[PDB]
């Protein structure tokens, strides 16, 4: 009967619909690079005021290369004119009650202990120390440098998928509107724009500019760059994304925010030696850059063939019991 | 007719073999690492001469700690012996006329601006500022370390894939001459020696060592890990490219090079503190590891022969088909 | 005859199970992201003695910010006092006999030599050079700080898988014991203990704290996940593991370990400027994070599922011929 191969032949144009828009859908016929490869160069400008002093970027910047991560110091904790010697350590968990508690086996991998039970202040006696002294008193409360929220970041990237070897940057002065230094980055009204403004990048990751300068965090600049091969050459676009990457988990068991120690090391005329302890706090910036192109092939369009032809040539047999049976 | 069989035959026999040097040039019997794991440690040796100072691996290499990323400093400018106050800022994008127009409107990314219009020189009225004093004068023309092309990088690269825990290294004195030390790299003489020539780095990325010092730059030293672990352990060997990272695109709207700032931090007998303000420009460094290897698979195997069974199989048939026809 | 077709139906039975399993066993219905984004943020603790000095954090560690390579510098080697002008050199290598053999001919790659041939001792006659005096003197032995080895390493790790958006972290407080602060990393008692011992890192790696201190090294802290995301959420997991990045090839021709040279920069009170000159010997830690994450995709078991059906097919027709023959 002639219908018979009218409904085998409605069968295969549907059933191969099915089946062709599924492989097209995910470029089953594409070979991809995930192995993204990518320079990152930062800029960072601003000035802000921390105390009666101002700090520029050689100041507040660390470290000053310009590199994927870097930091913008907001609050810091200045212990100055530190010198080598002994003195009573000002940590309350350092108490004492008598030079038989403060023996090696107490703190171990705490700082050294010269076994004498001291007076810090009348109200508490702790352990003495050897180390630079006075001691570090990180229990204070500083201010935080408020301008650092109108600071801009440049981020220059320049990624390769290698094989492929189809290299590309993220300076598209044709994708962002004219006077290109004056542009800044909005997700919507400038989503090419290499300058972020470090508020804003506070903001795209859902943070307080207050709570995360007063505690200093981890933020995250990633750039994206999931690009089609057999398209247009202008059509392999970065797309910026923004998050926080020190968990604030209510389990915790840890202080958030993210703060480092470094001195400022003088020597003296008499030719002693002696720091400034400094305590920084503020906003690690990671430039995480992923990628994946796809790029037609001839062997996974070959795979992906074969296996719609005979997927169709079983889906119209069980078909055909399926409806010859009728149920 | 025992000819149909024949014409089959040597049909199989050909179109089999086209399908057959495909499949196995494009590998598609193995499964791919594309997620090379590197680590890079570096080595910069060589002096130069600046002004009339002698600069050492501790005074241009910057970080000192041998990392991936890594500048040497070819030119700088210094402003020695600021300290906070007020002055006139010596930016002409500066100038003012009366202070109105020194109010916070007006740079709000820029400088602190004190409110003040003060005579900078006498031919030019600039807003005053607070911060660093004097203020950077970087127009200013500078010499450039020359002695720095001769400068010599050595690249220690230890690459692992984690998917068959194949790891191996890029030191390998069988295939570079002996005098491992006094070798240099030549992509064709030694092709293998891990000891760069900052000039030879700088040619092979067809850079011009005067002006990449003039204006500073990013190049990169990539290093290539295509490996087929199917072929013996002595095969993996890395290949060395380089590439100029810092695009000198016409369209631009941002001065090319490299270059950031940094100050020395000097107290005074008195107390007071000073820094010398430093704006360096060199050439950095970025070692890329890209690598992707193939090892012998079940699963990939069985797919590309199932592939090629049922392509065949289909292509004799559209092939008797035109035969047939005839055309 | 029905034994035919029971024949044949175990003959499908027991083939398809053995393609079963194989396909089931390498997730060949999988899609694979093997581009992890990770960021790491370490922490250091503890402090040492070296000479009549006590080293802490600030003093050791570089850098400071707490990226994914940091080094802990064990031993070192001071000149203090350095300052720019003329003196002899003291390497050996650069011995002369007259001023005929100190022109530029000779070690072109090396310091600034000035041309004469001086006295560095009655015993050694060398080129003289201009640069830092006096000279570095690196063939003293100096002590190393063993408080090292009970210092701690504490590791914050932030993974994403973005072909499927799933990110975790490595601080996880259910699968380790409560006092998270006092948990320490044993591989079988507390395998997702985020702190580690540097001594325990030193032996995780097969070294010995002695030598490694001594000659300096780089270790790596790696970091794997390797994830089945359609398990639970609570199932991707990271694993730890431990190896020594410098390569000790008996072949050689390098000396083993890291170390790198920095200086403090003084300025004198009459204004003139010198230089501490510092040899750093440590172990630098390299966290390397790698993984792979694999999801159910509709592609893959297609092809996977047609591989099967047909290589099945094969395989029976094959073992047909295979028993019919008999042998
Ligand atoms: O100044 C301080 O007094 C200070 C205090 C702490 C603290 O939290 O107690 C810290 C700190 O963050 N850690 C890390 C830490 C804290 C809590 C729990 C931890 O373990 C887990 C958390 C969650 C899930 C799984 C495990 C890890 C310390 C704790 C112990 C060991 C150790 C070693 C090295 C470095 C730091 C720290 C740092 C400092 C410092 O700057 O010097
Ligand atoms: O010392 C200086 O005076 C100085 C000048 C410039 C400058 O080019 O104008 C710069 C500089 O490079 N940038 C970056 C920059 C420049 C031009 C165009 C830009 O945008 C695009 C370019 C091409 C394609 C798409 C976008 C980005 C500045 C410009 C604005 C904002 C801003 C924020 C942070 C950091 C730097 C800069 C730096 C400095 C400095 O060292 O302090
Ligand atoms: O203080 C020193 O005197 C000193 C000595 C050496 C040394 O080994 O001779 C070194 C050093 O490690 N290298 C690297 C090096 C050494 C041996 C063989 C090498 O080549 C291969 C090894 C194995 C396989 C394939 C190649 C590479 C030097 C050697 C030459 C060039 C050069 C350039 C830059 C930096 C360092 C070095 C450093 C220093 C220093 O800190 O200043
Ligand atoms: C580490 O600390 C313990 C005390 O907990 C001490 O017994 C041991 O000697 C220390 N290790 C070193 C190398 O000093
Ligand atoms: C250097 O002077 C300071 C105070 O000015 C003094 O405390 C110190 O002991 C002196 N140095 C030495 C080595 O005595
Ligand atoms: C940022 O600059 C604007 C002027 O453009 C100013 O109104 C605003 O107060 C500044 N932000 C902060 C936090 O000072
Ligand atoms: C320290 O001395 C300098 C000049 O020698 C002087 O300008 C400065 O005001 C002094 N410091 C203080 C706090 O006055
Ligand atoms: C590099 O060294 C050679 C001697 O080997 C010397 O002739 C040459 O001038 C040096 N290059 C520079 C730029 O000084
Ligand atoms: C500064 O003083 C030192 C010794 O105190 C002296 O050697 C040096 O020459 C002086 N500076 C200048 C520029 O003369
Ligand atoms: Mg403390
Ligand atoms: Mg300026
Ligand atoms: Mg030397
Ligand atoms: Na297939």
């Amino acid at each position: 009967w002639t219908i018979g191969i009218i409904n085998r032949v409605v069968q295969l144009l549907i059933i191969s619909y099915f089946v062709g828009w599924v492989f097209l859908h995910e470029k089953a016929y594409q070979v991809r690079d995930t192995a993204i490869e990518s320079s990152v160069v930062t800029k960072v400008k601003g000035s802000g005021l921390y105390a009666n002093r101002v700090m520029d970027v050689s100041d507040y910047v660390t470290p000053p290369q310009g590199t994927s991560v870097f930091v913008i110091i907001t609050k810091m904790i200045v212990t100055e004119n530190q010198m080598q010697g002994f003195c009573p350590e000002s940590e309350e968990k350092y108490r004492c009650v008598s030079d038989s508690q403060c023996g090696p086996e107490r703190l171990p991998g705490g700082g050294i202990l010269t076994g004498r039970c001291v007076n810090y202040s009348s109200v508490l006696r702790t352990c003495e120390i050897q180390g630079w002294c006075p001691t570090e008193v990180d229990t204070v409360e500083t201010p935080i440098m408020m301008e650092a929220e109108n600071f801009t970041i440049f981020i220059k990237n320049s990624i390769r998928f290698p094989l492929f070897n189809f290299e590309k940057g993220n300076l598209l002065p044709n994708l962002t509107a004219r006077d290109m230094k004056t542009c800044r980055f909005h997700p919507d009204k400038d989503p090419f724009c290499p300058i972020l403004r470090v508020g804003d990048v506070v903001k795209f990751a859902g943070q307080d500019f207050a709570k995360l300068a007063r505690t200093g965090g981890v933020l995250g600049i990633k750039i994206g760059w999931v690009c089609d091969l057999d398209k247009a050459w202008d059509q392999c676009i970065p797309k910026y994304s923004f998050t926080r990457l020190d968990s604030v988990s209510e389990k915790s068991s840890v202080s958030p925010g993210y703060n480092f120690r470094f001195a400022k090391y003088y020597k003296m005329e008499n030719g002693s030696e002696y720091r400034t302890l400094l305590k920084a706090f503020g906003i690690r910036f990671d430039v995480l850059v992923y990628g994946n192109a796809g790029k037609f092939n001839i062997i996974p369009t070959i795979i992906s063939s074969v296996a719609a032809f005979t997927s169709v040539g079983v889906g119209t047999v069980l078909c055909d019991i399926i409806l010859l049976n009728f149920l």
